[PDB]
């Protein structure tokens, strides 16, 4: 679980949004794992509008945050879930270090802000929906 708070918008990962997140939906978009939802208080999350390839994402399977090296925005194919057939996953980042399902929603960071949410993992992998594309998140 985790979320991304910024101005009057609610970030998730699409397969674990609520009722409430689809009753009040702004954008929605399956390839990215992604829905945006409004909210009535103002969020303060900081968005980084970079190119960085090194980070820091929080991992509550081991209640600790970890440096890593990730790679840039890509299509990258992704096994059949309860959620999703067998598709390419567009906007997703890949990372060497630990992640179990109950890791979405951990929250991915450079020094300029928020960078994305973790989506998928396995292997000793670790995926992130980016997010530093979605300019209206700000304005
Ligand atoms: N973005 C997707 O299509 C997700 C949907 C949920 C399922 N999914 C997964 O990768 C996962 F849950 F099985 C998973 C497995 C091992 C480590 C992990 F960190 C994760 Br996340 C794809
Ligand atoms: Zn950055």
């Amino acid at each position: 679980s985790g979320a991304i708070y910024v101005g009057n918008y609610r970030v998730v990962n699409r397969h674990l949004a609520t009722h409430n997140d689809w009753a009040n939906l702004v954008w929605e978009d399956s390839s990215r794992d992604l829905l945006v939802s409004s909210t009535t208080a103002q969020g303060c999350d900081t968005i980084a509008r970079c190119d960085c390839q090194t980070g820091v994402y929080y991992c509550s399977s081991r209640r600790k945050h970890y440096p890593v090296s990730f790679s840039k925005p890509s299509l990258i194919f992704v096994e059949a879930s309860e959620y999703y057939p067998a598709r390419y996953q567009s906007h997703l980042m890949l990372a060497v270090g630990h992640s179990e399902p109950g890791d979405c929603g951990g929250i991915l960071r450079c020094q300029h802000g928020v960078v994305g949410i973790v989506s998928t993992g396995g292997n000793g992998l670790v995926g992130f929906a980016d997010v530093r594309d979605l300019l209206w998140l700000d304005e």
